[PDB]
This record gives C-alpha cells, sequence and structure tokens, in this order.
C-alpha cells in the first residue's frame, strides 16, 4: 500500500519549533514524498523559494537512505491560480516547451515524478475547454515520461495528479476514466468539506454524513468523494485516500451553542504558529487544556471547544478508522497534506515525532 506524504516548502519559515526543513523528514515514513510546491515561468517547470535546489537535494537525498523512497515534484496548488495553466496547455509548442522542460527540471533534481495540482481545470476562471486539455496535458506527461525512460534507461518518471472531491468540480474538469488510465495515482484531496466560509461549524474531514443532510450537503463527505472516482472509472488500487493533519476552525457566535451545525461568525482565531484563521495544525489542536473534545458519531472525526472557539480536526483515532476504511474499499493507500503540520518532532502533542503519519505508517503496513 501507498503512503504518499506532502512536505511544503514554506513550513521553513515558521517561527521556533514549528519551523521545517528536509531534516525534519524520516526517510522511511512514507512510501512517496510530494515536494509542495513548484511553480511556472514561460511554460516551465521552476521553483519558487530561495534555496528549493538546496532542498531538493536534501529532499531526494533522503533515497541515499532509502532507496525504496519515491519522490516527486508537485506543480501548482490553491493558491497558483489557473491562468498560467490554461495557457501552457492552450498550445502545442507550450505544452512541449513545459514537458521537456518538466523532465530535465526532474532528472536534474533527482525527481523520481511529478504531481499536477490544478486547482481546478475547468472552473475558478477556467474554461470548460481546460477540461479536455488537462487530458492532453495527462496524455502528454505520460507519453514523454514513457519514451524518455527508454532512452535514459531509467525508472520512467511518475505522474499523478491532486484532485477535489466536489462532485461540481470533477464534473466541471476532470475526464475521470481517462486519466486514470495515464495517472500513475490519484491523490484524492478528502477535505475542506466544510469550513469558516460558511456561517455553521462543520467537519473539515468527515468520513460518513451527518443523520440530518441531505442533497448536495450529503455529499460533502469522503465516502461520497471516494464512491464518487471510482463510480466514475478510478481503479481502487491508483485511488489513494487523503487526509489531513490540521482542522478548521470557526468562532462560535456564542459559546452555549458548541454543536456541530452551530452559528459561527466567521473563522477561528488564527493558530500562533500557522497563523492562519480558519486552519489549525494538529500541534496546535493539540496545546488546548481547558477545551472540551467530542465525536461526530455519524462521522467517526472529532472536533473540540473553548468558549468560542470550535475546530474540527483528525487525530490517532480517526486516522485509523480511515485507514481502515479505505482497505475494505481495497483503495491503494492513503495520502497526507502535510508531513508539516502533524507533531513531527513530539513537540506539542506529546505522543511522539509524527503522531498521525506515524499511525498511518503502521496501519497500512
Ligand atoms: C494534495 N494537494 C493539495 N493541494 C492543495 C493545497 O493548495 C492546500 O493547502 C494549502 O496550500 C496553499 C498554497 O497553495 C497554502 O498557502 C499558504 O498559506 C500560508 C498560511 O497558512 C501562507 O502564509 C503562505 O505560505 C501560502 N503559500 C502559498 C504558496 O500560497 C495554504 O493555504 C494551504 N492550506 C493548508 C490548510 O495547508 C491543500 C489542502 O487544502 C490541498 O492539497
Amino acid at each position: 500500500a501507498k503512503l504518499v506524504c506532502y512536505f511544503t516548502n514554506w513550513a521553513q519559515y515558521r517561527q521556533g519549533e514549528a519551523r521545517f526543513l528536509p531534516k525534519d523528514l524520516d526517510p522511511s515514513l512514507c512510501t512517496h514524498l510530494i515536494y509542495a510546491f513548484a511553480g511556472m515561468t514561460n511554460h516551465q517547470l521552476s521553483t519558487t523559494e530561495w534555496n528549493d535546489e538546496t532542498l531538493y537535494q536534501e529532499f531526494n537525498g533522503l533515497k541515499k537512505m532509502n532507496p525504496k523512497l519515491k519522490t516527486l515534484l508537485a506543480i501548482g496548488g490553491w493558491n497558483f491560480g489557473t491562468q498560467k495553466f490554461t495557457d501552457m496547455v492552450a498550445t502545442a509548442n507550450n505544452r512541449q516547451t513545459f514537458v521537456n522542460s518538466a523532465i530535465r527540471f526532474l532528472r536534474k533534481y533527482s525527481f523520481d515524478g511529478l504531481d499536477l495540482d490544478w486547482e481546478y481545470p475547468g472552473s475558478q476562471g477556467s474554461p470548460a475547454v481546460d477540461k479536455e486539455r488537462f487530458t492532453t496535458l495527462v496524455q502528454d506527461l505520460a507519453n514523454a515520461f514513457q519514451q524518455e525512460a527508454q532512452t535514459s534507461g531509467k525508472e520512467r518518471l511518475l505522474l499523478s495528479a491532486a484532485v477535489p472531491a466536489g462532485q461540481t468540480y470533477v464534473d466541471a474538469g476532470y475526464e475521470v476514466d481517462k486519466i486514470a488510465q495515464n495517472l500513475d495515482f490519484v491523490n484524492l484531496m478528502a477535505y475542506d468539506f466544510h469550513g469558516s466560509w460558511e456561517k455553521v461549524t462543520g467537519h473539515n474531514s468527515p468520513l460518513y454524513k451527518r443523520q440530518e443532510q441531505s442533497g448536495a450537503a450529503a455529499s460533502l463527505n469522503v465516502d461520497a468523494a471516494v464512491q464518487q472516482w471510482l463510480q466514475k472509472g478510478t481503479p481502487a488500487s491508483k485511488l489513494i485516500l487523503g487526509m489531513p493533519t490540521y482542522g478548521r476552525s470557526f468562532t462560535l457566535a456564542s459559546s452555549s451553542d458548541t454543536r456541530v451545525g452551530a452559528p459561527a461568525t466567521g473563522s477561528g482565531t488564527p493558530g500562533p504558529f500557522t497563523k492562519e484563521g480558519g486552519m489549525l495544525a494538529y500541534y496546535e489542536v493539540c496545546s488546548w487544556k481547558g477545551a472540551t473534545k467530542q465525536r461526530i458519531q455519524d462521522q467517526k472525526v472529532p472536533y473540540i471547544f473553548r468558549d468560542n472557539q470550535w475546530v474540527g480536526f483528525d487525530d490517532v483515532e480517526s486516522f485509523k478508522t480511515k485507514v481502515s476504511y479505505l482497505k475494505q474499499k481495497g483503495l491503494g493507500g492513503a495520502m497526507v497534506w502535510a508531513l508539516d503540520l502533524d507533531d513531527f518532532a513530539g513537540f506539542s502533542c506529546n505522543q511522539g515525532r509524527y503522531p498521525l503519519i506515524q499511525t498511518l505508517r503502521q496501519e497500512l503496513s
């Protein structure tokens, strides 16, 4: 089974014990490590931090300690946008310029593959035409990757993509059945189902829906996301189930109504280390004494509150539940975002180093 874990090249700027660099990485924790994120300049793959080349080397150098490990470079991301993607896949000359740079870039830095993270083709400013242009991009990469392997005589470069769970987005830009044939594995983003962008508290990653949910609202859970990608044609073994080492917070309109579905006046106080209201690292949810942990029985995930602060998150338990759920589904494995937000150095949760992902590795193996 696969355990695809994401490293992020901006965690390095967090303060104190929250700072994360390749040295905080465990070469054996995951089967595949994906480096987030690499951008694009003139239709080509490029760095995004002043020290990506140094990081790239330490990142991939980890394979000297674990030759079984596979590393990939992720291009895109939420904040990346759609512009540069839509423009790069618009002309053959551009697609080919990108592909050739991807290959040369990945090989130069010792990456084993590329993880496409276009959020998302077919929306957010992306013309519905990009739905089929994406598919072409995938085929182009796959084809070039296959050809190169034979000429260079090296392990063929791997091709993956981070994909949305929403029904609306899959229909809008993904030719599921067709891309699945060319993607070595699909990284399903089964989270962000609920967030502070809503007026009511909801869980970031509920495994199942709540009895009181119907219609489109009943699809906002992992299972729906999974059943969906399978039905549309994804071999269960290529579908990797994503899980978050972060949770989503809300500020309660009143601390008297703390249930899931209660009135939220907006995002929760930013985390002292993550400093991005509405989300929190697992290790930030740990430093909470005097809080109250619940359990959304129907969705098999927890959440905690203290005064006007409510946060739905994942713990060692829900992670075990989820690892167990995917097994039953015959999925290819688990995906986690991000190594970065777990208690990677056992400095806050008192459960050791990488409490959550370690749970994943042990449960999966
Ligand atoms: C598995 N792939 C995958 N891709 C999606 C990610 O985009 C997303 O995580 C979010 O990624 C954006 C960047 O695209 C991050 O933006 C960063 O936010 C911090 C504040 O927290 C800010 O200071 C900047 O460093 C900013 N950097 C950039 C390059 O914009 C975060 O918003 C990040 N969010 C979380 C909760 O990690 C994940 C999860 O939705 C998806 O998974």
